[PDB]
């Protein structure tokens, strides 16, 4: 209670006063310590006048944000700082692209919501190892797909349907299910598998133009904003994406350990034998990550910024990857890792 307590009844603190680049693009939200991240999730919410215009109760709000901040466990990659991050770069892009002109106010305030709850309880592991270890989860989800996603989703509404901690309790019966449905479809991109269908129809949007009276444009559109903030740790220094890299593939390569223990092959990036990273991060940044932020300079000019740091960053990784290849000794002076 004490947490709930400071956070509820000491006030919330300005955007400014976190950090004074915390609305800039250049700002790392990383940076920020674990501790305050329930604090700035609630300047932020402040600060884009969702408390205020849909006027919600600040002690439900209190409860809400620390209960989907718990509901995170601690794997290398897909633990609560990486929801707080995809979090703030959803801030960043109310900040800094006007999406009120593509967006009606609800369906920004879904996006917000659903990057907080985008990832709840992941077990470090994808939608793969739970077919292939025959988990619960698979056993409830594997026949629409989407497994962890779903999972996801129905961990978002646990915590609404949790008694204290529905912020959403005193909307009408038709903006109750349209924030729910809005979680639905924003949390289930967030597979990239997903992403790729919509891809082609992501290309044809940007194309023609985009059109604010087109519901499949909003339905769109809000999907490639959640890929963009899901990804966002690739638009910062390069420092951020070595790090970003170091986890995920931590991450990664502990399930591959699992997978061979169940004596199965796992996929190249899973296999810390096999897994060369820099042809991986490149590879990622070049079919996945660039073209998303590709698109999204394509709907937003102002977004051209994003796009050109991803970019570099790849040239970043290219000019790092003979580093990775063993010139003289290895400073141990030593070949004793040669003996297999
Ligand atoms: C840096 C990085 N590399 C990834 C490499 C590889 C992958 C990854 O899952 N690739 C395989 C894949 C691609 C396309 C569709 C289905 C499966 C993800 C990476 N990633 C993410 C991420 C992970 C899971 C879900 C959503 C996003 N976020 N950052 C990364
Ligand atoms: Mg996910
Ligand atoms: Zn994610």
């Amino acid at each position: 209670d004490d947490e709930y307590t400071k956070l509820l009844h000491d006030g919330i603190q300005p955007v400014a006063a976190i950090d004074s680049n915390f609305a800039s693009f250049t700002y790392t939200p990383r940076s920020l310590p674990e501790d305050d991240t329930s604090m700035a999730i609630l300047s932020m919410l402040q600060d884009m006048n969702f408390i205020n215009n849909y006027k919600i109760d600040c002690p439900t709000l209190a409860r809400f944000c620390l209960m989907v901040k718990k509901g995170y466990r601690d794997p290398p990659y897909h633990n609560w700082m990486h929801a707080f991050s995809v979090s703030h770069f959803c801030y960043l892009l109310y900040k800094n692209l006007e999406l009120t002109n593509y967006l009606e106010d609800i369906e920004i305030f879904a996006l917000f919501i659903s990057c907080m709850c985008h990832d709840l309880d992941h077990r470090g592991t994808n939608n793969s190892f739970q077919v292939a270890s025959k988990s619960v989860l698979a056993a409830l989800y594997s026949s629409e797909g989407s497994v962890m996603e779903r999972h996801h989703f129905a961990q978002a509404i646990a915590i609404l349907n949790t008694h204290g901690c529905n912020i959403f309790d005193h909307f009408s019966r038709k903006d109750y299910q349209r924030m729910l449905d809005l979680m639905r479809d924003i949390i289930l991109a967030t597979d990239l598998a997903h992403h790729l269908r919509i891809f082609k129809d992501l290309q044809k949007m940007a194309e023609v133009g985009y059109d604010r009276n087109n519901k499949q444009h909003h339905r769109l559109l809000l999907c490639l904003l959640m890929t963009s903030c899901d990804l966002s740790d690739q638009t910062k220094g390069w420092k951020t994406t070595r790090k970003i890299a170091e986890l995920i593939y931590k991450e990664f390569f502990s399930q591959g350990d699992l997978e061979k223990a169940m004596g199965n092959r796992p996929m190249e990036m899973m296999d810390r034998e096999k897994a060369y990273i820099p042809e991986l991060q490149i590879s990622f940044m070049e079919h996945i990550a660039m073209p998303i932020y590709k698109l999204l300079q394509d709907l937003f000019p102002k977004a051209a910024e994003l796009y050109e740091r991803v970019a570099s960053n790849r040239e970043h990784w290219t000019k790092v990857s003979h580093k990775f290849t063993i010139r003289g000794l290895p400073s141990n002076n030593s070949l004793d890792f040669l003996d297999e």
